[PDB]
């Protein structure tokens, strides 16, 4: 039982922790062992949720659901809006901008992480939005979807999590593991 596991459980709302646990066990991974990946799965989950709570019924949340139902909704959006079915599961869908969104949270330079995912998805359709634990962000065609206030809020949350890890001497392992 690690210090990181107890921190994760005390730092994040219980629904987020359980969803992160479910996702990992779906891929055979143990939150009790891969504890830095545990914290990461939760942050990304929280960021996605804060992101969806930043617009007006504007976004359809795709992250958090089980694989099959996530794809079911993706197909239903694709066969309603016309948009082609993504190669990989996205994180949200914008009914206002009419595009899927891939959210990223990284401990490295925002450029590197965006480039990796863009080359990964290849399709010019799914919109990419990267956040860092230092408050930078980078989004496709410089289009950041939400208003600055809701996005700055996410960056503040990420930096508070980073400081909380540091005070507990867990940050260096977390950063040195992505
Ligand atoms: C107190 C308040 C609570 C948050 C909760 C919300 C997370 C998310 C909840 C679940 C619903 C579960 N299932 C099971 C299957 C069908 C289904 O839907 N999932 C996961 C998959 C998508 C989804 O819907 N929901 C519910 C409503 C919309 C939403 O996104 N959110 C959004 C902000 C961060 C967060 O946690 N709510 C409730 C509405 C307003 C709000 O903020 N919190 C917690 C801390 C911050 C905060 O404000
Ligand atoms: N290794 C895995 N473990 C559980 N589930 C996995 C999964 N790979 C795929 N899936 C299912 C669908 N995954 C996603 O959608 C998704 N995964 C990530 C990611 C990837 C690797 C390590 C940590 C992360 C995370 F950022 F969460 F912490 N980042 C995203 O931005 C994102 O959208
Ligand atoms: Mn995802
Ligand atoms: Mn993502």
């Amino acid at each position: 039982g690690s210090h990181m596991e107890d921190f994760v459980r005390q730092c994040f709302n219980p629904m987020i922790v359980e969803l992160a646990e479910k996702a990992m066990k779906e891929y055979g991974e143990d939150p009790k062992i891969e504890t830095n990946k545990f914290a990461a799965t939760c942050t990304h989950l929280e960021v996605c949720f804060m992101y969806s709570d930043g617009g007006s019924h504007r976004f359809e949340i795709i992250e958090g659901r089980d694989r099959i139902m996530a794809w079911t909704v993706v197909n239903s959006i694709c066969n309603t809006t016309g948009v082609e079915k993504p190669k990989f599961l996205p994180d949200l869908y914008d009914y206002k901008e009419n595009r899927f969104i891939e959210i990223g949270v990284t401990r490295r330079e925002v450029h590197i992480y965006y480039l990796e995912k863009a080359n990964k998805i290849k399709s010019e359709k799914t919109h990419i939005h990267i956040f860092s634990f230092t408050g930078e962000e980078m989004a496709t065609k410089a289009d950041y979807t939400l208003d600055e206030e809701s996005r700055a809020r996410i960056k503040t949350r990420l930096f508070t999590i980073r400081q909380e890890m540091a005070s507990r001497s867990l940050w260096d392992s977390f950063r040195q593991s992505e």
